[PDB]
């Protein structure tokens, strides 16, 4: 196969996959995604530090043949499994038929995991690694960083330490497929949203956990020595300071003055309360976002959620329930545990037709996922002019909050 | 606007609107469906019986128009609004301007919901009625059903007493949108598939109270003389039996052996899970279906749970959560309250990757919804044949208990 890997320091090379194809997985829409692994070849070993999905190979290895002629030289002796997520360890079972020499290098837990998912590994030859661990490949040394971060439990960063590069697995990630591999290559905006709506849908929940990972890592003398960051997709940082600022104000609640107004409805009257709680909300100048549950992503919804200060909530009443769209995400919100950067204010809203209950119920399932539920509005069918100023007052009282 | 009324008994005729196109709608999917109003023609008087959707007055005023003239009448007298939903008062507004000199005939409660839709009817002149008030055409009288059953407080029922016909609002109503208008016209298969669609989804937290009001009509005397139904949407039953005695087993629980299995999946091993209990359960000689949450609507999977005894639902967790798509799912079956017609029998499963939370969340939401959770599959990452072989026994199991 002709496909070309990509210099990225000396001896270092871009060895991956480019998924121009994929739209939605893991509850997360994008426009394609990469699976970022490296060759690293010292004086006397090379390294492959993670792989692809599965019936990616043959791709794979052409730009591992590449990258090795290259350079002038022949095997992988070692693989490198920075964690055992299908999208990085699927072609796992082929590279080991394909190097049958080469030890695979991993957490423990990874162990566990990656045989769990490959039974036929049995017989492979692993090389458990913890903090502090090194594999020496001449003139070149990765030392190796557990990440558990409570429920990425095999997952573990490697640091090149004489170029500078930290693989930090998915951490740092975007879902982006660019034939450019550098950060500065494309639009700042597109990689900053995508690396905002990575950190939204993958990282909130674990933010103090992420704070203590930079904390040991300004410990260990590890962080002065990062020249570049090289994550399991998207872009390679070669700015990797700007990456880890935007994860610190991320992870400690950092926003503008920013309300998302989210909703489902019916018959429109309860879209009319959502934009009238909008319309109040930009008389006090501060940024706001609409999205309609029937039409937008949970994963696009949430990136907002992330840099706003707070949300507007609203749906009708069905047999005593919210519509049933907010049920989704209700539970996502509950798993992402935005309380743990910041706890966003929020309205509760909602038309009903007779004895209600829509919104005592997103403010019970809104207050368990860490919101602080500021009050409510609830109309009888179609609002009147007078209950729509009362939604506007609740949008402008609601942006002053925040401001 | 050229468009023909059907007539349906002597002095009375269908002269609604048939909607082609819509295809979602009230958290349900259809492939079309009608808006059934109905004039009932006496010697002396004129009476119509609800009206359609907001934009389609042309098409119901043009077959208002044909079955006045089919009669030799010159105007509607009477204006009958069963329920208030737009969909059946969304042109009561121009009705009233066509004919200003016609009473509203409705509920007291359905004064308060018209009023709050449509303020300009201020003005309108109207006339409450409560149930065994009468209405009299000459030689036809309509007479008056109060039918709140707790969630639709503005609604009733209309019978005309000489023909037989019971003008039943959205009770015995279907979605479909056929060129035919008797439920005997259609492919029997088509029509009790919709019926039953229609009850899952719009009647089954309701059903005790059906219930109730079938007593009440029996001991009104007033069901022996029940020739024909004419509900709101969909086909008019000139067998009303059939629906009467469908309705009733839907009401009191009545099912054939059937298990429902209901899964999402991120990297297939839940859906491995889902496919063993499916196969465990055909052991029994049982029925079975699987739907998956990423492709299936909530509203044919709850048409099936209607017809089952027990159901099975998996997902895999993300952070300590269920995939999301369940909370959808599970939000509207606790609208629905399946308990309230019989107790199902249920298996949550899933695989997970480290300490799990699916399961228990998704035991915990069911059994809220009313459903008997017996027991509990969850697998590490992808099963083992073993694992397999107990998903399998756990499908048996579910199984037997309902034989
Ligand atoms: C399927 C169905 C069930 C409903 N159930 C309730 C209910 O249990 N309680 C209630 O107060 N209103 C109920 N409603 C009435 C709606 O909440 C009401 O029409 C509301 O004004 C809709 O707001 P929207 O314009 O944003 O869709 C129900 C409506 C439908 C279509
Ligand atoms: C975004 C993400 C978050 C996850 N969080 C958890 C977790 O909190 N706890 C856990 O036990 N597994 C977690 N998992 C791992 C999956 O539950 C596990 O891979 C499982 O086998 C998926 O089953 P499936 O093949 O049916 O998709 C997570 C996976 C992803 C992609
Ligand atoms: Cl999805
Ligand atoms: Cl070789
Ligand atoms: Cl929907
Ligand atoms: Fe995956
Ligand atoms: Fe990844
Ligand atoms: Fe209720
Ligand atoms: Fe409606
Ligand atoms: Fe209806
Ligand atoms: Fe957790």
């Amino acid at each position: 196969m002709k496909a070309a890997a990509k210099r990225i320091s000396d001896g270092v090379y871009w060895t991956g996959v480019l998924d121009w194809d994929l739209r939605n997985y893991h509850g997360y829409t994008l426009q394609g995604t990469t699976y970022n692994a490296y060759l690293v070849c010292g004086d006397e070993g090379v390294a492959l530090i993670d792989n692809s999905y599965p019936g990616t190979f043959d791709e794979l290895m052409a730009r591992v043949e590449d990258a090795l002629q290259q350079v002038g030289m022949e095997r992988v002796d070692y693989i490198i499994q920075n964690h055992v997520e299908k999208d990085h360890s699927g072609v796992l079972v082929e590279l080991h038929r394909r190097f049958p020499e080469a030890p695979i290098y991993c957490t423990e837990v990874a162990v566990k995991g990656l045989l769990k998912h490959y039974p036929s590994l049995r017989e492979a030859e692993f090389m458990t690694v913890k903090t502090g661990d090194v594999l020496d490949l001449g003139g070149k040394t990765l030392t190796f960083l557990e990440t558990p971060l409570l429920h990425w439990p095999d997952s573990m960063f490697t640091l090149l330490d004489e170029d500078g590069i930290l693989f930090s697995n998915d951490a740092f990630g975007q879902h982006l497929c660019c034939p450019q591999r550098l950060d500065r290559e494309i639009p700042e905006y597109i990689l900053m949203d995508a690396a905002r709506k990575f950190y939204a849908n993958l990282i909130t929940p674990l933010s103090k956990l992420v704070l203590k990972k930079f904390d040991e890592v300004k410990e260990l003398g590890l962080l002065e020595r990062i020249q570049m960051i090289a994550p399991s997709h998207g872009q390679i940082w070669t700015d990797p300071m700007k990456i880890i600022e935007a994860y610190t104000g991320w992870a400690t609640g950092m926003v503008d003055e920013r309300v998302t107004v989210i909703y489902d409805t019916m018959h429109g009257s309860t879209r009319k309360m959502a934009h009238a709680i909008a319309e109040g909300a930009m008389s006090e100048g501060v940024d706001v976002r609409v999205y309609c549950l029937h039409e937008d992503d949970r994963s696009e919804i949430v990136k907002d959620i992330l840099e706003s200060g707070a949300i507007a909530l609203g749906a009708p009443t069905i047999y005593d329930e919210p519509y049933p769209s907010v049920g989704d995400l209700l539970m996502y919100l509950r798993g992402l545990k935005f309380n743990r950067t910041l706890t966003r204010k929020a309205l509760v809203f909602g038309s009903m037709g007779g004895n209600g209950g829509a919104t005592g119920t997103m403010k019970e399932l809104l207050a368990e996922a860490g919101f602080d539920v500021a009050c409510e509005e609830e109309v009888y069918y179609v609002p009147t002019g007078d209950e729509l100023d009362a939604c506007f007052e609740a949008g402008r009282k609601l942006a002053a909050e925040i401001r």
